[PDB]
DNA sequence: ATTTTGACGCT
DNA sequence: AGCGTCAA
């Protein structure tokens, strides 16, 4: 009752970009604008995989993980962008660019924790109180909120798509106590507000569009993020949270699309996130953990407590490559070419870096998988990165890794490599 | 023979 | 530290 907590003590966002890197690519090329298509790495295999998709080419069922030669079959006449190459790889410097762009807009608004190249979290709490003791007690027109869906409205006693998102805002404005400046309700809506600002100013300022979720936490944010894509915004209450979760798939749920979701399902025989409440949070925490259980415990309540992070750039500066079949490496040439190209990306990006953001990276991972192993990595060692130099990471990492070769033979590499992965780390100011 | 990323947890 | 999980 009274004690009981809520978890309605804060207001985040989740803004997640519509189709990010076709919407790169479609500001660069008016060609490819409001048509099916689809931004691709590589082309001699398959035509190239795609790795994103307008909303037009979804349509006809082209995915991601498709190769384009098959997505041709389904829509033949998709648009193709293609990543950049450089130094024999892909690279995706345009895509990390264009989300700087949308970090630096966002940052203006509140602090947000980056949360992939496309998605950021925003704390709007204090923001949303600022905006209440401006509003002084004015009540909030539909007009603030053209773009905003209220999840589990319209309800109770239109057949096209707007009429019943302007129905269900209706409701839920008409429903407001639009005098009281703590009703969770009404700092969500003032939240709603301000997102419906932010994304105007990311529009304006960069020519993308994106979605958005506005809740009490991150968890909630990004599953609202996800219920009315692309260019929409959801507000999910707390009170929406029984009905929603009543039939949620527990793998929608983020950090639940895996083998842990899967395990919450067997163990203990259920299938949506609502079916979690008749658990105890021991019986949980007997399941998955003491840490897992209490987070599934209340999050199926709607209530979690991981902060917004104030992190608006990557912790980590990374440049992989996968040799696949007959390409893998299987001389020391090859090994030392490869890893050099590796090297000369990641320096450039490094230096980059160094001079945007005042940090220095001070360690080298390097990571590579032999032919045969079953695991994504079969090797992942550390060593100290005192030098922004990519002849001298290249070595390194080559010392790092040469006792993997099991050849006899000095020209030879064996098992050939089928990876190889250079990631600098451990950041210090500088 | 999706690939190229990136954060965070475990021991 | 090195490995694993989960998500863009
Ligand atoms: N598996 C992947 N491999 C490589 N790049 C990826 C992968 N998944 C996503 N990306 C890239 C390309 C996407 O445009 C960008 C953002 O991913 P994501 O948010 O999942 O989808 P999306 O922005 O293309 O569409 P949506 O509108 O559904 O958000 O990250
Ligand atoms: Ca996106
Ligand atoms: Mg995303």
């Amino acid at each position: 009752g009274p004690h009981m907590a809520t978890g309605q003590d804060r207001v985040v966002a989740l803004v997640d970009m519509d189709c990010f890197f076709v919407q790169v690519e479609q500001r660069q090329n008016p060609h490819l604008r409001n048509k099916p298509c689809a931004v691709v790495q590589y082309k001699s295999w398959k035509g190239g995989g795609i790795i994103a998709v307008s909303y037009e080419a979804r349509a006809f069922g082209v995915t991601r993980s498709m190769w384009a030669d098959d997505a041709k079959k389904l829509c033949p006449d998709l648009l193709l962008a293609q990543v950049r190459e450089s130094r024999g790889k892909a690279n995706l410097t345009k895509y990390r660019e264009a989300s700087v762009e949308v970090m630096e807009i966002m940052s203006r608004f509140a602090v947000i924790e980056r949360a992939a190249i496309d998605e950021a979290y925003v704390d709007l709490t204090s923001a949303v109180q600022e905006r209440l003791q401006k509003l002084q007690g004015q009540p909030i027109s539909a007009d603030l909120l053209p773009s905003t869906y209220i999840e589990g409205l319209p309800q109770g006693p239109t057949v096209q798509k707007e009429g019943m998102r302007k129905q269900g805002l209706f409701q839920w404005l008409d429903s407001l106590q639009i005098d009281n400046l703590t009703s969770p309700d009404l700092q969500l809506t003032v939240g709603a507000v301000i997102v419906e600002e932010m994304r105007a100013a990311i529009e304006r300022e960069t020519g993308f569009q994106c979605s958005a979720g506005i809740s009490h936490n991150k968890v909630l944010a990004k599953l609202a993020c996800g219920l009315n894509k692309p260019n929409r915004q959801t507000l999910v209450s707390h009170g929406s949270v029984p009905q929603l979760f009543s039939q949620m798939p527990i793998r929608k749920i983020r950090s639940l699309g895996g083998k842990l979701g899967a395990s919450v399902i067997e163990i203990l025989g259920i299938e949506y996130m609502g079916e979690l409440t008749q658990f105890t949070e021991s019986q949980l925490q007997s399941h998955f953990g003491e840490k897992n259980g209490s987070w599934l415990y209340a999050m199926c309540r709607g209530i979690e407590h991981d902060p917004v992070k104030p992190r608006q750039l990557p912790k980590t500066i990374g440049c992989s490559k996968n040799f696949p079949g007959k390409t893998a490496l299987a001389t020391r040439e090859q090994v030392q070419w490869w890893l050099l190209q590796l090297a000369q990306e990641l320096e450039e990006r490094l230096t980059k870096d160094r001079n945007d953001n005042d940090r220095v990276a001070t360690q080298l991972v390097v990571s590579i998988r032999v032919q045969g192993d079953k695991r994504l990595s079969s090797l992942r060692r550390c060593c100290a990165l005192t030098r922004y130099d990519a002849h001298k990471m290249s070595h390194d990492a080559f010392t790092v890794i040469k006792n993997c070769n099991t050849s006899g033979i000095q020209t030879e590499w064996s098992p050939p490599l089928t990876m190889l992965f250079l990631c600098a780390t451990k950041f210090s100011a500088s």
